[PDB]
DNA sequence: CAATCGGCTTTGACCTTTGGTCAATCGGCAGAT
DNA sequence: ATCTGCCGATTC
DNA sequence: GAAAGCCGATTG
């Protein structure tokens, strides 16, 4: 039985999910959340709330690990910058919590969750509803990913191949 | 007396300087924060946030000004600079100081018609030698660049 | 309010009836004072 | 220790 | 040659 938080990082919508797992991938959704900020706030405050929110959730659920998604490529560099900001407030927060951080990328999730190298966006989210025993598929997109990441971290942790940051 | 913190953001060397102002001004504190890839990323960003926060509590500045490049020939770079930036803003948020951002264009041309500016800061403050490392002179350019535009009401908040 | 949508994907200086080129970023590592 | 240097830039 | 996320503006 282990508690993983999963984060799909981004400055506009930040996916936040806590789950709980030992035999096959069977886990139970503890918390789900999407942090939203608008380009109307001073950046200090957009990333200021991101940090507060993750801290509350890390204190409340005392997980064993944070897992974040890491995109292998951003089309323009101001995207990578700002997604970078939000990972910063996350990193600071996991440091204040002493929770250790692991990052996986968009193909390690596919390889773990659907068992295939290239699953469909529909092919993973179904594998998530199953690992979680959930009525409907979880929404929005960014929260679906966040839960996928948390489960992908648990998959590779069961094989002792986890990727710290 | 306008006291203004300047930052050259970066995950490996992060320039941090504080400056008070009366058409010129004096130096209050300087340091480069250093962190190494042998550290867990949570600890590198950790220290950067811890250390910026302390400076802001001490000197209670009226503005943090950070530099902001627009070119990065690779994404992995702009990503990690963002980490270190993010740690800053989290701290600026806690400290409650407003953040302002200037690009190298409005720093070069806010002070000198390349190295022509990096020497001017030795003057606009008053120093035997120009400052080292590079990253600290950058940090100090920025704090001045802000206070300059702060007097022309074209301060650009982030 | 809260969600859905489509467009955008570095910027600037220089010279080269005319749109061409070119350069800047910084993080990891290795080796020396 | 603290600095100076050169090299390399997305993955399937 | 594909890959994603930010922003600004539009609805119900
Ligand atoms: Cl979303
Ligand atoms: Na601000």
């Amino acid at each position: 039985h282990m508690v993983v938080a999963g984060i799909d990082p981004g400055i506009t919508h930040l996916g936040l999910g806590v789950v709980a797992v030992k035999g096959a991938l069977k886990a139970r959704l503890l918390h789900g959340e999407v942090v939203k900020t608008s380009p109307q706030e001073p950046a200090k405050e957009r990333v200021g709330r991101i940090h507060a929110r993750v801290l509350e959730v890390l204190h409340r659920f005392r997980p064993e690990a944070v897992a974040v998604e890491e995109q292998f490529f951003y089309r323009q560099n101001e995207l990578a910058y700002k997604v970078g900001w939000a990972l910063g407030a996350v990193l600071v927060a996991a440091f204040e919590a002493g929770v250790p951080v692991y990052a996986y990328g968009p193909m390690q999730v596919k390889q773990a969750l659907a068992g295939h190298g290239h699953a469909a966006k529909e092919e993973v989210a179904l594998m998530v509803r199953g690992i979680l025993g959930l009525k409907e598929a979880p929404r929005p997109s960014h929260l679906a990913d966040a839960l996928a990441i948390a489960l992908t971290h648990a998959f590779y942790a069961r094989m002792g191949t986890a990727k710290p940051l």
